[PDB]
């Protein structure tokens, strides 16, 4: 241990938020335990890297240009602009033509050491990828746009230089509770629930007589429960809890890391409930040993299938992931497990059929897992695999198949499910897990996706209490592999970061309820901002939410605080790129009191219907805008340029209290429109952002939202925001959206046609991923939200997505959502006062 080995050390400390050193809130090995472990995995893949890809990152897809997109070509023409000093020219190039082609079809066109960046990014077309295939060249053509880059020397890869490093049945005796402090009431009474659990499959249930809540309450019982020793799953909890009506939680893993049966005395600090979720859980302690609830306990411990079951087996195994085995149904799985295993599909439902509380039943599992055959050949099916690691399943070998099948995403597909696979990490029994090295494999193995890693994993280690420990050690196992030029871009970032958290913060309790932003505020804050540039905030850094930015100075004058309830900064930046081909700044929102993390969420299934949709060749252009968070109640978000609120045009000449009117909208499509022509493309943005806002939000029950919270840029994509947050009408289709399609109040029209048929074609799309999107609103509500119901709140998907019905019902029932709207027309948005 040298020092050297400590400083080093010390800002990994400082980037995570957390030191994973610290020891004080542990009762075992395990997190120790898994920084030893995951060493090997992270060299493995460090030493592997090939250095110069790494290095740049390109940002390729193996998916077919969707159509829509080819019919914007020449004819296998596509133009790109070079540029070398103060020096331009065009070339012509074909979709397939690889970058080396390119550059070479230039040294021809009048040495090696030369690679093409995209102007004003720190972004590449470099590697053996067709211009085609290449996102900045997919999203140039989507935004109707021209392509840019710079000729300059490869950066260094010695840059990103990493540094050297029994029979008996089961029972446990509970001696007593212990808190500090009551006073919530007067004296009511309490016991303790002894659970044994898997999948959140409840294996063995005990409790203890019941006696009053006094600061402290002494038992001093045995539990004894059906279960014996020999038949305990690795992955088995110890899941205690406190009734009066649950009141804390806490749980301890029976089997530990290195497979011995938890043998001993201890004394675990719980955790409250604040009025089904990924919470309850965790391994973790809690670490506030003054204020928390405290528990005390010892451990001293051939053939065929006849045609109709055949069809009753294909019946069940047909139904959606929300639809319940009756015990019948799971006789029929297990029994019929070898004909099981030959649809991949069945996976789920048969691994919840497993009596993973016998050991003899277990083995036969294992078994059968033996004859893989059948599922590692079947097409990876993101729905199907994820279904395997979420809180039903909890056993080493099921979890593991399923990341099996992740390894053959590409790092493109990576990105569109990182958020979920890293909140999978919730589910997961044990630190070390396969699904955890996947995670940094990957992240690893391509920049991109370990940045958005690092923030990820940051987002929750800063608050989470239930979770921050695990995420830690994975984060650092990442940090100590990623990369000396990373570490520098985050140190950088997180001090950015910091910094403004602080100004925030300062600002907005200088700001009561008073719906103004009086100067002597804003003085505060144009000075606080001088008092840091000047400082302190460096010279550049890289964008979060968009990596390929990087952003420099502030643009005072341009900053602002919003004249909103939470009073958040709306920072604008210059672009520390000399080379971009604009002046529009760089702006990113700061906000305290709601939490970021629901926001991400909804944002990313809602990148991940985009791209249903793409497989369908539709396109609906919403903005899934940038938004990280950063800490408790705390981050950052994108602002989308040339754009307001829906509100703030309605309160034209027409002002506050006294609205609203149905044009409007209108004339301020063609105010802001140069010609009749762009007008023209504007209405066309407009139908299909409204189309694409409609089915989301719809799909996602957050579909009935005041207008202060729906936006819209110039050209006319129209965009939700602050899903925050958390008489109703399906979605905000309002008449002055509706004239603008030119229809209200009850006619129809080409576009309102067109309008129609759009979400229709959207709606039936993403019902092609009924499984897919089940599984991800599920994991959603389970890892991100506050009150849930496993049951209820996440059978709103399955209806809103119409599960049974074939394809006309479905169709039916969307358009009456459309009519329902306009019933209706203002009455909504009337009542929000
Ligand atoms: C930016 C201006 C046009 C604005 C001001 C106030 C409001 C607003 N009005 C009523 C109620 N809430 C409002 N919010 C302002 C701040 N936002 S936010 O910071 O959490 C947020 C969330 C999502 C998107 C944006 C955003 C991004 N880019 C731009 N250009 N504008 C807004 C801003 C919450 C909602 C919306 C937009």
């Amino acid at each position: 241990s040298s020092e050297e080995s400590q400083a080093f050390q010390r800002q990994l400390t400082a980037l995570i938020g957390y030191d994973v050193t610290d020891v004080s809130n542990v009762h075992d090995d395990e997190l120790e335990f898994t920084r030893r472990g995951l060493v090997t995995p992270r060299m493995a893949e460090v030493a592997s890297r090939d250095p110069k890809l790494y290095a740049m990152h390109p940002w390729v897809t193996s998916k077919p240009l969707p159509e829509y997109l080819w019919k914007k070509i020449a004819n296998n023409c596509i133009f790109i602009v070079i540029h070398r000093s103060t020096t331009s020219q065009t070339i012509k190039v074909s979709p397939d033509d690889t970058p080396g082609a390119i550059l070479q079809s230039f040294f021809t066109k009048m040495e090696q050491d030369f690679v093409l960046r995209v102007c004003g990014r720190d972004e590449y077309l470099v590697g053996e990828t067709p211009i085609k295939n290449f996102q900045w060249v997919r999203h140039c053509l989507k935004n109707g746009e021209e392509i840019h880059v710079v000729l300059d020397t490869p950066p260094d890869p010695a840059l990103d230089e990493v540094r050297k490093e029994c029979d008996r049945k089961f029972r446990v005796k509970i001696r007593g509770i212990d808190i500090p402090v009551l006073p919530r009431n007067t004296d009511l009474t309490v016991f303790v629930e002894a659970n044994i659990q898997h999948g959140q499959q409840v294996l063995c249930q005990r409790r203890t007589s019941p006696k009053p809540f006094t600061e402290e309450v002494l038992w001093n019982v045995w539990l004894e429960f059906s279960i014996k020793i020999k038949d305990l799953p690795k992955g088995a909890l110890l899941n205690l809890q406190i009734y009066c009506q649950l009141l804390y939680y806490v749980n301890l893993l029976l089997i530990d890391h290195r497979f011995l049966l938890r043998r001993g005395e201890y004394v675990l600090h719980m955790w409250q409930i604040s009025g089904f979720n990924a919470d309850k859980l965790t391994s973790a302690t809690n670490p506030d040993k003054e204020n928390s609830m405290s528990i005390s306990i010892l451990l001293d411990n051939r053939a065929e299938m006849p045609n109709q079951l055949r069809k009753q087996l294909e019946a069940i195994i047909a139904t959606d992931p929300l639809n319940p085995l009756t015990a019948e149904d799971k006789e029929l799985l297990w029994h019929f497990r070898y004909e099981s295993l030959k649809h991949p599909k069945a996976y789920p439902k048969l691994f919840s059929s497993v009596k993973w509380g016998q050991q003899e039943i277990v083995a036969k599992t294992y078994q059968l897992l033996a004859r893989r055959e059948v599922w590692d050949q079947s097409a990876l099916d993101v729905g199907l695999t994820m279904q395997l690691l979420d809180c039903n399943f909890s056993d080493e070998n099921v979890r593991a198949i399923a990341v099996q099948k992740l390894e053959s995403l590409e790092d493109d597909d990576v990105l569109h499910y990182l958020l979920q696979l890293v909140q999978a990490v919730k589910f997961e029994p044990y630190h070390d897990s396969a699904l955890a090295r996947f995670l940094l494999k990957r992240g690893l193995r391509n920049k991109r996706i370990g940045h958005f890693l690092f923030w990820f994993l940051r987002s929750e280690i800063a608050q989470s209490r239930h979770y921050q420990q695990r995420f830690a050690v994975i984060l650092e196992a990442y940090l100590r592999g990623c990369g000396t030029a990373m570490l520098h871009d985050f140190t950088q970032q997180v001090q950015v970061i910091e910094m403004l958290q602080k100004v925030t913060l300062d600002i907005k309790s200088l700001s009561a309820e008073k719906y103004d932003v009086s100067s002597q505020v804003i003085s505060q804050l144009k000075q606080k901002l001088e008092n840091l540039q000047n400082s302190q905030l460096p010279e550049s850094f890289r964008v979060p939410y968009d990596p390929g930015l990087k952003a420099g100075a502030l643009a005072i004058e341009k900053c602002k605080v919003m004249a909103s309830k939470k009073k958040p900064l709306w920072l604008e930046f210059k672009c520390a790129d000399p080379t971009a081909l604009s002046n529009e700044t760089i702006g990113i929102i700061f906000k305290h009191g709601d939490d970021l993390r629901q926001d991400m969420l909804i944002l990313q299934i809602l990148r991940i219907m985009e791209s249903i949709w793409e497989t369908e060749s539709l396109d609906l252009c919403l903005l899934p805008y940038g938004c990280i968070s950063t800490g408790d109640k705390i981050g950052m978000i994108e602002i989308v340029k040339d754009a307001t609120t829906i509100a703030k045009i309605q309160q034209s000449t027409v002002g506050n209290t006294g609205a609203f009117k149905d044009e409007v909208l209108n004339h301020w499509l063609k105010e802001k429109s140069p010609t009749e022509e762009k007008f023209q493309a504007a209405v066309e943005r407009f139908v299909y952002s409204c189309a694409g806002y409609c089915v989301a939000t719809f799909v996602l029950g957050i579909g009935d939202r005041h207008n202060d919270n729906i936006m819209i840029t110039e050209t006319g994509n129209l965009f939700h925001i602050d899903f925050g947050h958390i008489e109703r009408v399906p979605f905000v289709l309002t008449p002055d959206f509706l004239f603008v399609m030119g229809t209200s109040g009850k006619k129809t029209s080409p576009h309102f046609q067109k309008f129609q048929d759009i979400c229709v074609k959207a709606y039936l799309a993403l019902r092609h991923h009924t499984n897919l999107l089940i599984i991800l609103f599920s994991m959603m509500l389970m890892t991100g939200m506050p009150q849930l119901t496993s049951k209820e709140d996440i059978e709103y998907i399955r209806d809103a997505l119409t599960v049974g019905k074939n394809e006309e019902d479905a169709k039916k029932y969307f358009l009456d959502q459309i009519e329902v709207c306009r019933d209706k027309g203002w009455t909504v948005q009337f009542n929000w006062f």
